[PDB]
């Protein structure tokens, strides 16, 4: 698996290249793994993410939460690991064959799929949350390895832990900002993922040693 | 909206110079083009705007929006800065992130098209079963422009038959994926076609073609 550093990975969705820049720059002594989604990329371009690993020689992961047809997914995760991410996360929701299609690239090109199986935030629950066991089981029969789950829902995120065993990765959003507890998110997932409590404080160096003194 | 022959192009080529020749190839017979990641993400998002440019089409982003409010948010606003009329957005997961993308449509002037059932084999084993709901809280939320499959039309008919016949549908998985033109037209408003057009021998031959089905 991954080793990240102090378990913390960023959330880097500021927008423009110059904060995001600073504040990934300002946080690299405490987090060697940053997760960029749609928000920075759909504004400074796909070329973000050489920025990144030039600057700071940091994992990427590119939160895409692809849930297209498995034809799409395919040219998705293509397009992004030719821009040099580690691994991209993908939604379980959209059925296995689009799931197969994000793992057969990935294999290709040798890099990591993450299972997105139930989200953090409160409109989770009127769909995916009564499918979000179905879909870590179809994860684990389709040999995902990785995986992400609600910080927000500790019984759900406890849950999804044993459903895909102590093996597997897990990482987990929705502290800080959204409620989680590091400390208590951390007993399940190998793994906390931190945007706004971070990247919105006056000091994110500070911000980010704070958090990972209280889960020493 | 008013599309052009009733005819949207999925336009998936991952090349600059191929999407904009092929585009070029089928401009005299549309006006909507459906731009999607394949493309955004290997070209940027300047990408529409040149679109906009050489062929004044209006421009759907295919983005699949599928994240918490917040995020959803971000995502909408950089798209419609980018120069989309209009973003596709899963509903899948729940009310609260459709509301988002809702919020940012209307501040700038757009639209936000509610993708209820997939196209595809695997929006059997999860999707499938939640459409209807879905398309339900599409209605209560004041959803007005959805997308449903092409692969299934009975499943199509029922999308028709909860948003009514007032609100405005498109269908993808006509051609390749085997959804048939004529029959997705008895339900939706306009047909999505993609590599049937843009994988073409002759993609302006193709598009007549198939105009001429229709
Ligand atoms: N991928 C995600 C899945 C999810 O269920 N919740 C979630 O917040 N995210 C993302 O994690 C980050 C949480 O950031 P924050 O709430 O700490 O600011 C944002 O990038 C979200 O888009
Ligand atoms: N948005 C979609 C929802 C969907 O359910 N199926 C689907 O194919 N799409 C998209 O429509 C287009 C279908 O293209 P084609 O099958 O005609 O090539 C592709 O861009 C897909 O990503």
């Amino acid at each position: 698996v991954m080793d990240v550093m102090n378990r913390l990975i960023l959330a880097m969705d500021l927008m423009n290249r110059d904060d995001a820049l600073r504040v990934t720059g300002e946080v690299r002594e405490y987090i060697d793994t940053v997760k960029i989604g749609y928000p920075l990329v759909l504004s400074e371009g796909m070329d973000i993410i050489a920025e990144f690993r030039k600057r700071f020689g940091c994992r990427i992961i590119a939160d895409f939460k692809v849930a297209d047809i498995p034809e799409t997914n395919e040219k998705i995760c293509r397009a992004t690991f030719k821009a040099g991410a580690d691994a991209i996360i993908v939604h379980g929701f959209p059925g296995a064959d689009s799931v197969r299609a994000c793992l057969n690239v990935a294999e290709e090109m040798g890099r990591e799929v993450f299972l997105l199986t139930e989200m953090s935030h409160p409109g989770a629950e009127m769909f995916i949350q009564g499918a979000a066991d179905e879909i870590a089981r179809m994860g684990v029969d389709l040999g995902v390895k990785n995986y992400v789950g609600p910080s927000t829902r500790p019984e759900r995120l406890s849950r999804l832990r044993e459903i895909i065993g102590q093996d597997s990765f897990l990482i987990s959003p929705g502290v800080g900002a959204q409620g989680g507890d590091p400390g208590e998110t951390l007993r399940f997932a190998d793994a906390i993922i931190v945007g706004r409590s971070i990247y919105l404080a006056d000091n994110p160096a500070a911000a980010a040693a704070g958090i990972i003194e209280s889960i020493k």
